[PDB]
């Protein structure tokens, strides 16, 4: 199994100066937890870092492993708040980079490690692990060999948690009494097409199944979906207002793009075609 490398990168290597004119400085790039009302983007991707971290039972000198590490914030605050080693794995170069700078320029003692590397290419036992919007980019093909390798990597009492974006089957979506339909495919392809190359969608019973299939016992799925819709408004009002330096860096094209992906899954998650869950998988 080699990692879509390509695919992935098409996205995420675009340029790190592009994503930060709509990324909270973390530069999380997933769903935000408004715990309280008036929490400012950072607050909340912090928020929503520590209810994943929280669920781990992380202690001193464990090392957590975070597949799709992105930027690395969630790594980080691993180190920093709750003092264990970390590992963490991303298939775009950009970001291998900058947490690589991030590794190089720590203060604390724990051990810290980035790779270039899919979890397809990575065998390591591991205490724990946490895994944040990455799942949509693994492809339902690749799902079980997924589960069954961090099934593998845990020890006897490990513990992952996996947060995902969750998607209903359009043809059973009608039944929802949800209009438009047409309209939901017809953004999806717009998504997997010009955005995120390779993408795919998990339906919540699809991720309960590899996960029981493969030994694990999902504790808890929780569910985040009003949360989205706010972090995607915050992310597209941002982009807006730095419209003229998106198009420097890039082109208005990419940036049309960016706009038209941003708000329209606001949408989608406003009115509830899609979900974000984060499941608690007991070994
Ligand atoms: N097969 C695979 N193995 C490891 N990381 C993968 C992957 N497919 C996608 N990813 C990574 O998952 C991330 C999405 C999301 C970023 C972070 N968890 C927050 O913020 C990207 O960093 C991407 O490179
Ligand atoms: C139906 C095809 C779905 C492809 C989904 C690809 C999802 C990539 C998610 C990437 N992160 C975690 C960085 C979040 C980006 C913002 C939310 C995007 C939601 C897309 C929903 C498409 C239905």
């Amino acid at each position: 199994l080699k990692p879509h490398f390509a695919n992935v990168q098409a996205h995420y290597d675009l340029s790190d100066d592009f994503f930060r004119l709509f990324l909270d400085p973390t530069q999380t790039y997933s769903c935000a937890y408004f715990e309280r009302d008036d929490m400012t983007l950072q607050e909340a991707q912090i928020a929503k870092i520590d209810l994943a971290l929280g669920k781990l039972g992380l202690q001193p000198g464990m090392t957590l492993l975070d597949v799709g590490c992105g930027w690395g914030a969630t790594m980080m605050r691993a180190v920093e708040k709750y003092d264990v080693n970390v590992v963490g794995l991303t298939l775009s170069k950009n970001q291998a980079n900058h947490v690589q700078q991030l590794v190089a320029n720590s203060e604390n003692l724990r051990s810290k490690r980035v790779l270039l590397a899919g979890w397809e290419q990575f065998d390591e036992p591991v205490d724990r692990i946490v895994s944040i919007g990455a799942f949509e980019h693994f492809g339902h093909e690749r799902y079980d060999a997924f589960f069954s390798l961090a099934h593998r990597l845990l020890p006897a009492d490990g513990v992952m948690l996996l947060h995902t974006i969750t998607g209903l089957h359009p043809k059973e979506i009608h039944e929802r009494g949800l209009p438009m339909s047409f309209t939901f495919a017809r953004f999806l392809k717009f998504i997997v097409t010009e955005i995120f190359p390779g993408g795919r969608l998990p339906s919540i019973p699809m991720v309960q199944e590899c996960a029981s299939a493969n030994g694990f016992t999902v504790t808890r799925v929780q569910s985040l979906q009003p949360h989205y819709a706010k972090t995607l408004d915050l992310w597209s009002a941002a982009l807006q207002a730095n419209k003229g330096q998106a198009i420097a860096l890039q082109s208005e094209e990419v940036y049309e793009r960016y706009m038209k992906y941003l708000t329209g899954c606001a949408e989608m998650f406003r009115i509830g075609y899609i979900d974000v869950n984060q499941f608690t998988c007991q070994k």
